[PDB]
């Protein structure tokens, strides 16, 4: 099958590495504007491809589709599907106390929680 | 190592799939201006990575670093290196007489010679 201009084909989907700063919120709207969603990392195969591109773009971090309503709350993907530490675990980045670290980005080969209104790059996914 | 934003690491190189129309000439100067060069396909492993991308963007063709000086002359890569058909053969799909189909692009999975001032997309490559 085919992907759109500037989107990368891999596996069961097309991905767009958006080198443009936005909140997680804005990054979520952008992907959806394009008929897509924030990157769901389903399994280690898909993590491996993602990590090959995120680790060659170290200067940037990339919001993904993982979040939680609040600090005590479970992580969930965009489709509402539950999170499994089948590919990565979320590294708690919080310096001290915080109720705001409720959105997830990837940097290099690691995944961190960050403040949702923080500026970062992003990855969009669209299933073939 | 690292690639420039909007470029893609694979094997020993960074690649720019450029979704913008240009003659082979302009594609060549656009690549060189980025400190790169039009795609050189060294082998099957590399050809398979490129074709994974070009086959999912079939609405258009991609200029590469292959071209010749006259119709009855050998193909060479930008670095002035010899063409050998270790990875692909150049398909001649030329419907009438022509002294001008002297530049090479990839379209889908296949490689074709074409008139050089023709507008299509391009691929830049930058070795690691
Ligand atoms: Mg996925
Ligand atoms: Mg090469």
């Amino acid at each position: 099958q085919s992907c759109l201009p500037n989107w990368i084909m891999h596996g069961k989907s097309c991905y767009l590495f958006s080198f443009s700063g936005n909140s997680w919120y804005g990054s979520k709207r952008h992907c959806s504007q394009l008929g897509a969603h924030l990157l769901k990392i389903d399994n280690s195969k898909e993590f491996e491809f993602i990590e090959s591109q995120t680790s060659s773009h170290r200067i940037n971090a990339f919001w993904i589709g993982l979040s939680r309503n609040q600090s005590e709350g479970p992580w969930f993907w965009e489709d509402g599907s539950a999170f499994f530490p089948n590919s990565f675990q979320v590294r708690n980045a919080v310096p001290q106390e915080s109720l705001l670290h409720n959105c997830v980005w990837i940097h290099g080969s690691e995944v961190y929680n960050q403040i949702c209104n923080t500026s970062s790059y992003s990855i969009c996914e669209k299933e073939l």
